[PDB]
């Protein structure tokens, strides 16, 4: 599983549930083609996002609905989304983890990449 | 100056400085339509970015060349660039700072929005 | 496991392994008396802290000793170490997962509560 | 000014106005002796901490009171305070600001160490 996305909220303590997750894929003529999405479960993560043929090597965008999440809540966002643009497997297959910490007016993003 | 943005430098503890920022701004069909640009100074910071009568509520996104700058300084990053995303609204104060402080594998970004 | 510790590196895009954790308990007079240590994992996870019957009431300090980590990779690091001071199970037991972001001159930090 | 501190609210996208700030050195005896103090100004930002005379090299603590914070703004913290404890070096910049960026369950801090 070579793609994973944790979400965690810095308002309630608490993994960001049911957070939608989109991954965009540049395509040769610079526009982002959809690649995969999912949720977040219970524990925040999102998983099964592709599998190693699946993911290519290229410039991903991972889209995180962060104002959807805040907006459930009743508190006021002030972003649209969560970004983490990157350059993925370059250099062969690896494993990406993005983690993201959520606040209102404010996100923190991480990368742990690991060669399988 | 309605639009500020500051980036800092989490492995050297300084400012990050000449990093090119990007602003577009959402048109009717979609798409990103350039609407301001610059280098961070000295002190990490570019103002006049823009002005009251040009800034309209929208929806508004800041890239910033993060890997620019660490492939510059021999560290290796793992972004492409960091982006903010969010609605501009006129409604609450008027004064936007976007704050990024870069690490090579993670970035954090906050929104200070405020009247003088 | 009701106390968990999680730490990750953002100049590398890892795991922070082998990193020193010191938990401590304030005592009645005031001072910090010692309550569990350990070292993260090679997941930069540290399980086993502590037990539910072990860990009371009060205020509790986790310190993470980031600069002899950085030490080791001989990068120049700000802190003396990345600290968590917070009130533990005073409406009874919870879960807590604290994690730390680490760079050379800043650091994050987040918790995870949970109600068993 | 050699030490400055700014503070940040991600839930509401503001300084954080009126926050108590402790600074402590490390005596030869291992306690924290009182250095300087203040509250946050309007802008989050506390100076006028120490003088060049008064900051010597050695070990200081930071602490801010965030609890306090939150509490009166009617939304429930996790931190009793935050706490940045570093080593001032006089090799390398003179001017030392440390910045906090708050939310209920989180926190991020940097130090940008520079010449004016």
């Amino acid at each position: 599983c070579p793609l994973m996305v944790k979400v965690l909220d810095a308002v309630r303590g608490s993994p960001a549930i049911n957070v939608a997750v989109h991954v965009f894929r540049k395509a040769a003529d610079d526009t982002w083609e959809p690649f995969a999405s999912g949720k977040t479960s219970e524990s925040g993560e999102l998983h099964g996002l592709t599998t190693e043929e699946e993911f290519v090597e290229g410039i991903y965008k991972v889209e995180i609905d962060t104002k959807s999440y805040w907006k459930a809540l009743g508190i006021s966002p002030f972003h649209e989304h969560a970004e983490v643009v990157f350059t993925a497997n370059d250099s062969g297959p690896r494993r990406y983890t993005i983690a993201a910490l959520l606040s209102p007016y404010s996100y923190s993003t991480t990368a742990v990449v690991t060669n399988p």
